[PDB]
């Protein structure tokens, strides 16, 4: 039982989930003092991201975020194991302070952040089993800023009203998941970290793309206002807002970059 | 026991100190979304700050920071109650990332931060009894940036190499504590928050001055490198670095500013 606000909020996660007070925690502020260019980092290749429009994919409000299930045929190459997709989900702020990304860059939050979660399918049978094991997970993070209307993100956002409450599910027709990625994916930040939610396992290889994408003011407000953390029938409904973790200490370590300027 | 790094670091404070997981936690990022000018915020008066040069004040390495005791005849006037001084202390980062303020401004961490802690002497007999009481504490924060040498801060820093280890103490001849404050003290941010160390009591009226002061690179390096969290005895010394808390969520709330933007 955990939240992002109140008694069971992030400073208390370590009570029930010891790893939330352990090693390698994410997210972090990405800033120049902890960055080191690594010329060996290569562009990731995204395979099977173009999902068939004749297929459909489950969108679930899980009480903490809205997730879209992704098929294990979607994978990334360019890492030292094949990683296969499991789901994507988002983090955001609130209409009074619409700056809810998890990673920050030079101190600055972006409006929101997409995570595409993959698991090490060379070592592990599925995502759950991978999640608390060495080299288990790889997550792609895309920073989102307010800007132009984004029809690709609308392929998810247009279904939000069908997953308003915890446990509610809706199907989303296949679309090209690559369209959720930015410009010049070749430039990114890379570091070893953790899940940013309980149980906070330090088993995540992060890739945060350097370049943000844009979604409109209206799209971001729709995201921030659409969802609730609680089930329909909860006596005390709670809006799903500010579902991002504060940045963690990141000391005597380095984030590697695929870009040197 | 509590620390800023490892199993007893800040995500685990709420285990021993429940208020660290409660409401009204400090420090925070001070950014436009959550700022509001309040014309009724008047200049504080700093009375008794010109400490007797014929008196000495105890400086102590307490294993968490370096603290200077201050006398109760030093006070702030301007609030609903008189608040009298109890001690001042600093927070800093480390030489590889010399950004260890507690409060941030528009996401920007300053080099270090000075806190001058006061208690409500009208209502309570001393700081320790005031600290878990409503209106109990008022802390002044001065953001510190690397630049020019600061002869006033050296009145404290020149003693650092003499309180290297936990429990060690020096005496500081009285000097004018107002010399530690930045220009235009009438310009500040004001909010209700907490102690930023265990027990994290939500009993602090914060006043963070708008303008930073400067200390030299050499001063900052001495502050970052002089001190240990451990006793002189210890065969496993721990460097007293990165002794700042990460910023806290601050939602549905405002910080009031005595300056307009
Ligand atoms: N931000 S993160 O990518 O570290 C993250 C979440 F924020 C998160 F909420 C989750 S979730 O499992 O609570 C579903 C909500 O999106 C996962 N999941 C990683 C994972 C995937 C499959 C099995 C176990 C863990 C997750 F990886
Ligand atoms: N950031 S802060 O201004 O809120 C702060 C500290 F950082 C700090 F280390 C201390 S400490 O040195 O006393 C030991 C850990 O709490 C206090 N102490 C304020 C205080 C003074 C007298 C009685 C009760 C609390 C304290 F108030
Ligand atoms: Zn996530
Ligand atoms: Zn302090």
């Amino acid at each position: 039982k955990w939240t992002y606000f109140g008694p069971d909020g992030e400073n208390s996660w370590s009570k029930k989930y010891p790893s939330c007070g352990g090693l390698l925690q994410s997210p972090i502020d990405l800033h120049s003092d902890i960055l080191q260019y690594d010329a060996s980092l290569t562009p990731l290749e995204f395979q099977g991201y173009n999902l068939s429009a004749n297929k459909q994919f489950l969108l679930t409000n899980n009480g903490h975020s809205v997730k879209l299930n992704l098929p294990s045929d979607m994978h990334i190459q360019g890492l030292q194991s094949r990683y296969s997709a499991t789901q994507l989900h988002l983090h955001w702020g609130n209409p009074n302070d619409p700056h809810g990304s998890e990673h920050t860059v030079s101190g600055q939050h972006f409006a929101a952040e997409l995570h595409i979660v993959h698991y090490n399918s060379d070592l592990y049978p599925d995502a759950s089993t991978a999640s608390n094991k060495s080299e288990g997970l790889a997550v792609l993070a895309v920073l989102i800023e307010m800007g132009s209307f984004n029809p690709s993100y609308d392929k998810i956002f247009s279904h939000l009203q069908h997953v308003k409450y915890k446990g509610q599910e809706a199907f989303v027709p296949g679309f090209n998941i690559e369209e959720l990625l930015p410009e010049r994916t070749a430039e990114y930040y890379r570091y070893r970290g953790s899940l940013t939610t309980p149980p906070c396992n330090p088993t995540v290889l992060w890739t945060v793309f350097r370049n943000p994408v844009q979604i409109s003011q209206e799209q971001l407000l729709a995201l921030e206002t659409a969802l609730y953390c609680t089930h329909m029938d909860d006596p005390s409904p709670r809006e799903m807002i500010n579902n991002f973790r504060q940045v963690q200490k990141f000391d005597e370590r380095l984030v590697y970059t695929s870009f040197s300027q």
